[PDB]
DNA sequence: TTAATTGCAAATCATTTGCAATTGC
DNA sequence: GCAATTGCAAATGATTTGCAATTAA
């Protein structure tokens, strides 16, 4: 009953209530990268005793906590996801909402390189890879 | 008449004189401005501008493919002229001021991870963050 | 000639905020 | 107890849209 990202905000020493338990528990349980109203229908599919205010709130604060990465992807809306132990970029179904992680090296290698060439050190970057299913 | 007039023209679009402004500035920048700064730059080569038109004209362009837009993160459509080549954005995070650059290697291996995965590819989108050494 | 565009304001959209009430530790 | 948090509702800031008058073609 005490999910994954309710133990961080214990170990945080963040007051745990009944809402911030259950977006932790919908979060914790979620393996693609919704939007904040995704999570508001989630979140009250568990327990309607939960303002769209404190969703927003909520996000943020976790995203504060290094607890979420936000990600906007181009389509207007704030999309999270649990911070990941380890960098990956994105590859976005145009077809579905399927949203597929990868690392490449060769890539992030040819980025430190272009940033040196430039005379630039690379402190961030942001790559989205939009594709459609194979026609052959 | 500017590039991007040339292109109304010949779209069939109607060239209006405030759409004649409009595209005389994107078609004179070489940075990548935001609306309210178009409309500045486009209400000084003629105050008789609404701020709406200039919203409208730059999704027009835009869905005409005569502009490309852009969200560098600071929460604001920016615009450019549609490049001859495609190319890339470094941005120096000390100043917001943005380099462009091109590299065929990572072109190919971005096709390559799409085709990896059993999708081809049709869009992208690299930023690149940046302090000068 | 006549349908597209403009200017204005009000309306969306996603997100935030003031405040009175509510609740965890 | 009390400070922190919630929930409306009513501000946002950026972008759009409805309508009447205007204008390119
Ligand atoms: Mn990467
Ligand atoms: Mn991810
Ligand atoms: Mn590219
Ligand atoms: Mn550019």
């Amino acid at each position: 009953m005490v999910s994954r990202i309710e133990q961080r905000l214990i170990d945080k020493g963040l007051k745990v209530t009944d809402q911030r338990r259950v977006i932790a528990q919908v979060l914790s349980d979620s393996a693609d990268h919704p939007d904040v109203e995704e999570v508001y229908r989630r979140a009250t599919a568990k327990d309607p005793r939960i303002s769209i205010a404190t969703v927003y709130r909520t996000v943020r604060l976790f995203e504060e906590e290094s607890i979420l990465e936000r990600h906007d992807f181009g389509d207007g809306r704030a999309r999270y996801e649990e911070a990941p132990s380890e960098h990956h970029d994105h590859l976005i179904d145009v077809n579905s909402a399927r949203v597929i992680e990868f690392t490449s090296p060769e890539i992030e290698a040819l980025q430190r390189e272009i940033a040196r060439k430039h005379g630039f050190r690379l402190v961030g970057h942001r790559l989205e890879l939009y594709g459609v299913p194979l026609t052959s």
